[PDB]
């Protein structure tokens, strides 16, 4: 294996490649990339057994075929380290990889390529392509719903529904909730899987921001996306998600409108003075008035009054204040649309000028 | 205790004061900031005991004299959350401080003023005056060298001495020194103090970069330093630090030098393949060439070629690759020069260009 690169055009690759890696390496192999030579291009591998992220590089310059695997952080540090436009010069003797540049050489250990973690392959059963710009709405909408490590498992990832033309997804951790949906101008099975946390980070990564259309396939066990020369995959959670149509509040009857900067002001400030482990904050919604109050075990308290759209009856109603700050924070919106139903009842929370993704949060009660 | 100021003078002192301040401390008194009002003035101060740190504010609105404490970062945190332009009124009722500002309402807890730790009464028996900018420097040039929580208590601050007309800091951790010295224009005696980490790092803090000159008080056993409306005080550590005078090796008769970007990636790139605990490099000097070499546990090497300038004999010497990396990213010069006289002594490295600082690094065992 020999091939000679411009360090410019393997610092993304590479970039790209060792994500994977990051967690506990209890497999010494899985420390290291795999790299291989063939048909005049360069692959390179980064796994984690969940999920793994390919890259290719074309050669223009002289190469030979072959395979190995080389630490690497090492790897990557070497290369990144060399000055800005240097030739990386690299080929395998014996049991090392040797990096060359300039006056620069490196030694590094190596792992049988043959012994690399090889994902088995697998059938797609829907197909689609979206611009990056919408994945990247999609999942940004609704990733701080998901849960961390939860019992449940299947809530530990990000629903992505297809469903004629749309392509949704759906994050909750059980007590809030985050739904957004996408034409995307093709027609689509009605089909359902959930992809797992680490898998939707890795998906977000890989969007750079530019017009390289992002091309996913959906197999019954994994989910594939293809971006540029960047192909990610990863397994799937092998469960089911909520029935998140149900979540979605009936028919609320109560409407509030508001800027949403002069509302996640004024419950960012409220906040300071709920209780640092449940942070309940109580809502005094009048006509067009709205109060939010905060107090806490050492008995501060928070009051804040806003000016509102609001013509309904009164009500109050309790919330984890953290919850509605991260709604607010994901819209990036100027008014905001709160639809209520109770005391004892979830908000729905939206955009006031898209019904493009929605947000419910169950109420506290006290 | 009442008054009102406008929020934009209420900010940098809010900020200042709550450095001294984790993440509230073994006494709860500690996590509060003591408010004083008297002779048209506005008094914040933060402890830990250690230090202080006091703001003052010129209150041009009606106000009333008075004094209570309340939790530092939750006041912060309110007037930092409420919009630009805001007025903020306080008064004290009972046992609680009442903020308020357009529609917005918080009461905070309280803790007796006369509860507040007050540092005791010294004298000053050094003082000076000098840029801040100076005192960065001095700072920022040997800081990286103090050691870290070793027993050796004194060790970990930093030495400050006057001498002629020269401050200088001094740091060391008993493997590698650091000193630089700045004219200040002004006769001082021979004195020298150490001031605890924390403190160094307070002091850094405060220093803003504006033409406002920096006021310093040295007593047996506190520091001072008054910027602006700001007076920071700290409590000097009492032990034996070591003089550099007797690190400095003596008419090193071996100089080699080298541009220092260059000199530092070779390092870093070889540091990469060093054994990743004890980080050991070998240095191979020749005529007017350098020569890095690395190697780990796992028999990984790395070798870096660099041109240079050296007429003195070939010599081989050992060193901890992330002390000599340590100077090379505090110098921001354009050359370095390294000055050896043998394989098992110490290396010193400085600006080719300047004697402001000198590095001493020991040598490393083969
Ligand atoms: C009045 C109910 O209100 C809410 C319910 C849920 C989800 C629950 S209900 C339910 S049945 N299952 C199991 C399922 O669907 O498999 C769930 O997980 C959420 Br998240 C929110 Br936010 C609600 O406001
Ligand atoms: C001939 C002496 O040479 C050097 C000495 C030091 C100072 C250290 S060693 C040591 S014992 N103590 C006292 C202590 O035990 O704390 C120190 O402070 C340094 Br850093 C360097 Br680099 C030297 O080359």
């Amino acid at each position: 294996m020999k091939f000679t690169v411009e360090r410019e055009h393997l610092l993304k690759p590479l970039q790209q490649v060792s994500g994977p890696l990051g967690g506990r390496p209890t497999l010494p192999i899985l420390g290291n990339l795999l790299l291989q030579v063939a048909d005049g291009t360069l692959s390179l591998t980064g796994t984690d057994l969940e999920m793994e992220m390919v890259a290719r590089v074309a050669l223009v310059q002289p190469h030979e075929p072959g395979a190995t695997t080389v630490p690497a952080r090492k790897f990557f540090d070497i290369c990144r380290g060399l000055p800005e436009g240097a030739e990386i010069a690299v080929q395998l003797e014996g049991e090392r990889m040797l990096v060359r540049s300039g006056r620069s050489r490196f030694s590094l250990s190596t792992l049988p390529a043959a012994d690399f973690p090889n994902l088995d392959d697998w059938q797609s059963e829907v197909e689609f392509t979206l611009p990056q710009a919408t994945m990247k709405r999609l999942i940004e909408a609704t990733q701080f719903s998901m849960a961390h490590q939860d019992v449940r498992y299947y809530l530990n990832g990000m629903l992505f529904e297809t469903e004629g033309e749309e392509l949704r997804t759906v994050a909750t951790d059980g007590h809030r909730l985050a739904v957004c949906s996408m034409p995307i101008g093709q027609s689509l099975p009605s089909h359902s899987v959930i992809v797992p946390r680490k898998g939707v980070i890795e998906l977000m990564r890989m969007l750079d921001g530019g017009d390289n259309p992002l091309r996913v396939q959906i197999g019954s066990n994994n989910i594939r996306a293809h971006v540029g020369d960047f192909i990610f995959t990863s397994k799937l959670v092998d469960g089911r998600f909520p029935d998140y149509r149900r979540v979605l509040p009936k028919n609320p009857d109560k409407h509030l409108e508001a800027g949403c900067d002069l509302l996640k002001q004024a419950f960012a400030r409220a906040a300071i003075l709920s209780n640092e482990k449940f942070r309940g904050v109580r809502l005094y919604v009048s006509e067009n008035q709205l109060k939010i109050t905060a107090n806490n075990p050492e008995q501060e308290e928070a009051e804040e009054i806003l000016d509102v759209t609001y013509s309904g009856a009164e009500m109050e109603i309790g919330f984890n204040v953290s919850y509605v700050l991260d709604v607010l924070n994901a819209l990036k919106c100027e008014n905001v649309r709160m639809m209520l139903t109770d005391s004892v009842s979830s908000v729905q929370i939206e955009d006031a000028a898209s019904q493009s993704a929605a947000y419910v949060v169950m109420p506290m009660r006290l």
